[PDB]
């Protein structure tokens, strides 16, 4: 379902959830203008995310189910697994370092890959086009 080039194209709130998170006032300029793309490729229960940003160029590889770790762009250290619930992607990671929780939500509208993150009451969202 998730399959392809996506490219983004708007936010909300990014900015505010970034500030959440800690993230000091220059990345958090930069952050919300990385130029992210993202090209999805599922195999089976297997996934790989070919990540490109204004800041790195990472290929991220996961199973459902099964823990993994990643860092941000930034360097925060996240832990944490994506499960298929129906027809979103839910990604449920706790950070290393304060042990605080972050949500993730994958979903498509067609056409449209929606992100939307939350992290201590705060929602942020990213919508990406497909290329
Ligand atoms: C400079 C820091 C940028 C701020 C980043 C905001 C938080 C992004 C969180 C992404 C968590 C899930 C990503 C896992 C990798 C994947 O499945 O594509």
């Amino acid at each position: 379902a998730f399959d392809g080039t996506w490219k983004v194209d708007r936010n909300e709130n990014y900015e505010k959830f970034m500030e959440k998170m800690g993230i000091n006032v220059v990345k958090r300029k930069l952050g919300a203008h990385d130029n992210l793309k993202l090209t999805i490729t599922q195999e089976g229960n297997k996934f790989t995310v070919k990540e490109s940003s204004n800041f790195r160029n990472i290929d991220v590889v996961f199973e459902l189910g099964v823990d993994f770790a990643y860092s941000l762009a930034d360097g925060t250290e996240l832990t944490g697994t994506w499960t298929m619930e129906g027809n979103k992607l839910v990604g449920k990671f706790k950070r290393v370092d304060n042990g605080k929780e972050l949500i993730a939500v994958r979903e498509i509208s067609g056409n449209e890959l929606i992100q939307t993150y939350t992290y201590e009451g705060v929602e942020a969202k990213r919508i990406f086009k497909k290329e």
